[PDB]
């Protein structure tokens, strides 16, 4: 049964809601963005309407077959009327075609839901700042103060500079970027475009970008694993094992792999500065775990919270315990009387 914090009350609406069955009560069905923990459940066989960004409406029709009569894709910046509500979608600075969603009920109540975000101070001059928010639900991924990371250019910065030296000093040099989902492309692509190469990938994968509206991509991005310097494959292959024999496939055109492993926050965060990131080697081989995120930070998230003063914070990550929650709820309360609303 679906939980209450994917529901919106005054609304026969739901967020992110595919894996319950029909859901009681509900006449529109939104999706925030195209990964699988928020999708699950969708498919050809779905006949309710489907509200979203152009992007994820793409990704719903040519991945998972949905039929184009139940696809509503919505233009970004712009008031929409939705069953008799107005709606907007707003950037969420997350993946390709990820969006928040701002819902004014008929009652005069506006609820903010930021679907997955990573804040961003320029979400201050959205029509978010036009209007005062009710009811925020908030992705709380990384709600502790433990959680820093550098910012993405910083990131991209380092991958760039390391990738670049290493196939200069050895033409021979393989590099290889791991992937799951969408998301986090910045990596493979600014690494390929200093290398002057395309990247490499499985149609599968090839199929998936070519839904997502990047300019020039045909330009970026290729089938043909022979004419690349810059690999894609699955996240799961990114270790000594997986690697070793992708090098042993490549028949003696390469002698060594750089390869990147894109994180969210690990631990090394804690102690560590990007400028001193360095890889685990075994023999011709080596990688590098980035800290390249698509969250907010605990600085990022309460910054925005600050700002905008939500009356009521509902938290969508980390809900399951007891421990979470309670954590999450002290440091609203913190914001809250520090900033005075
Ligand atoms: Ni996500």
């Amino acid at each position: 049964t679906c939980p209450f914090y994917k529901k919106i009350p005054g609304t026969g609406f739901t967020v992110d809601a595919f894996q319950y069955g029909v859901v009681e009560g509900c006449t529109a069905y939104f999706l925030t963005h195209f990964h699988s923990d928020h999708y699950a459940g969708l498919s050809k066989h779905f006949t309710f309407p489907v509200y979203c960004s152009e992007i994820t409406g793409n990704l719903l029709k040519n991945k998972l077959h949905v039929q184009e009569q139940y696809i509503h894709p919505l233009p970004l910046d712009t008031e929409c009327i939705v069953n008799g509500v107005k709606v907007v979608l707003l950037d969420a600075n997350h993946c390709p075609g990820a969006v928040m969603i701002l819902f004014y009920l008929p009652n005069g109540t506006v609820i903010l839901h930021t679907g997955d975000f990573r804040a961003d101070p320029s979400m201050e001059r959205s029509l978010l700042a036009d209007q005062k928010v009710h009811m925020l639900y908030l992705d709380t991924t990384y709600c502790s103060p433990e959680y820093t990371f550098p910012s993405q250019q910083e990131v991209i910065r380092f991958a760039i500079n390391t990738a670049f030296e290493a196939v200069t000093l050895n033409p021979h040099a393989l590099v290889v970027c791991g992937t799951y989902s969408i998301g986090k492309e910045k990596v493979f692509l600014a690494i390929a475009d200093v290398l002057g190469s395309k990247v490499g990938m499985s149609q599968e994968k090839y199929k998936t970008l070519q839904c997502l509206n990047i300019p020039e991509i045909n330009s970026l991005i290729t089938t043909d694993m022979c004419s690349s310097l810059v690999h894609l494959l699955p996240m799961m292959q990114i270790n000594f094992k997986g690697l070793q024999s992708h090098l042993k496939k490549c028949g003696g055109k390469y002698n060594q792999i750089l390869a990147f492993r894109p994180t969210g926050w690990t631990h090394s965060n804690k102690f560590t500065r990007i400028a001193d990131v360095i890889p685990q080697t075994k023999g011709n081989i080596s990688i590098y775990g980035i800290p390249y995120s698509e969250h907010s930070s605990y600085l990022e998230m309460k910054r925005f919270v600050q700002w905008l003063k939500p009356q009521k914070i509902i938290p969508t990550v980390n809900v399951g315990t007891w421990k979470s929650r309670s954590t999450m709820e002290k440091y609203f309360r913190e914001w809250k009387l520090e900033a005075g609303y």
